[PDB]
């Protein structure tokens, strides 16, 4: 099967998109439009529910113009198969809290959004509207086997024990 | 082959465990009780060792729960085929330094722990206790080809270089 | 096809190169020198275009020595399949901006760099040489389907909807 179940769960949802015939991800829309405070954290919520059948995973995972410009970081999801629940996007603005305040707020482009009405915002604040692509579902294959205890693995490997920057750098 | 060879390196060690029937990856258990103020890195030690096949890589990587709830940033391993070292939490506590003190930890629950103790830690600082699940092994396959150094690719591509938020947002 | 088209932009270019027989990723030599401040962002150049198949991303990710070791944070970019551009290194330096002083810089293996002229950098600094391994590629393979709106999933999951630390931990 070529093909994918999505539902949507509510008005403010928008079904996935891919941007290009041979790209990786689907684009994933936010549902709800958050302002985020300096190391605020949150679960944005897609209102997207997808069926992943079984022997594969999906990441929900970060854009790279969204992740490069801005200070929103979002931790790369795995994506159970049969998880039919809401999507949440685990995010976190990651700008430092230097304790100045500012009257603007910036959007998922790093760019100061122009108001009318006047309001002291905390420096590197962030605001994402509803219906901005701030995430990606990358759906990739997995290996789930059954796991087997032993004293000693039956092979020898070049590597051995070596890691963590054990070659150069 | 449908097994993975797992070996156990020590008493404090245990055996990872696949939550439902259908999901992506292998829950990790802590082997260490560690305490980890703000900003501070670590590797934590599991004490499990695997051994997996060629073609395969292992994504050693953080939970939803864990991650979204805390501070504790854990960078995604990629677990080489022939591994046999001791699998490492590549860990930090990314919760800022505001130079302010508390009398409470804080669990993998983002709760503060009782004790009758009385103690003057950092805000922010995270325990970590032997045998809780902070991290999971999410297995996939993988393609290493021979590398091939070309003056130009022999085709064009709908995308071409475009990339970083080419598209819109 | 067990082969992969990359061509090298500039002088300044380095060929990926895999440590080991058996290993998952091809690591990643950067193009170019870049000093670091605490909390700042950069695309770091690598002069390095590869031509990706249909069916397959490029995970272009941390190693663990230089993210274990330093406060430089890779963002793991989803190389496209088609994507002929100049691959970057979506980087951070993630140190705290304490607001004091230093006198020496830290290279990759987060030790003091050593020269002549006396310079007053901020403390947290990073030096990334031209040539360093500071990333590496892993290619794996994707499933791309044609996504089909439902209003309901035709079967039930053991999961449900239940993630996001919804076991114990
Ligand atoms: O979080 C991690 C990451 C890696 N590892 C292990 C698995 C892997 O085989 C090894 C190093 O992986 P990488 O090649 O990706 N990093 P690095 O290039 O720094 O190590 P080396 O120089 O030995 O390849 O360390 C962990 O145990 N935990
Ligand atoms: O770290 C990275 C990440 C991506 N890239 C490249 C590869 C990819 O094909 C392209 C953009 O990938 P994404 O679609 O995941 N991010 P975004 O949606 O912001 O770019 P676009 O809008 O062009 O799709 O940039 C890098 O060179 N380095
Ligand atoms: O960013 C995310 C991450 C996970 N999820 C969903 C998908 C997954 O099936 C579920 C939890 O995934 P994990 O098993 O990796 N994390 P955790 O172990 O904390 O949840 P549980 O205890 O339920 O397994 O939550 C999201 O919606 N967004
Ligand atoms: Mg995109
Ligand atoms: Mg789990
Ligand atoms: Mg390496
Ligand atoms: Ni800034
Ligand atoms: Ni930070
Ligand atoms: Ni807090
Ligand atoms: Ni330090």
């Amino acid at each position: 099967t070529n093909t994918l179940q999505v539902k949507l769960l509510s008005k403010n949802a928008r079904m996935p998109e891919r941007n290009h015939k041979t790209d990786a991800g689907y684009d994933i829309f936010s549902a709800e439009t958050v302002v985020l405070e300096p190391q605020e954290k949150a679960v944005i919520k897609t209102d997207v529910a997808v069926s992943i059948p079984e022997g594969y995973v999906g990441l929900l995972t970060s854009r790279s113009g969204v992740s490069s410009k801005t200070h929103l970081v979002i931790e790369t999801g795995k994506i159970d198969a049969g998880f039919h629940g809401n999507l949440g996007i685990n995010i976190k603005n990651d700008h430092e809290d230097d304790k100045m305040q500012t009257i603007f707020l910036r959007n998922i482009d790093n760019e100061k959004i122009f108001e009318k009405e006047r309001h002291l915002y905390k420096l590197g604040s962030y605001r994402i509207e509803k219906g901005e692509r701030i995430a990606q579902l990358v759906i990739v294959p997995i290996w789930t086997p059954e796991l087997k205890q032993v004293e000693e693995f039956e092979s020898v490997s070049e590597r051995g024990e070596k890691g963590f920057g054990s070659s150069g750098v």
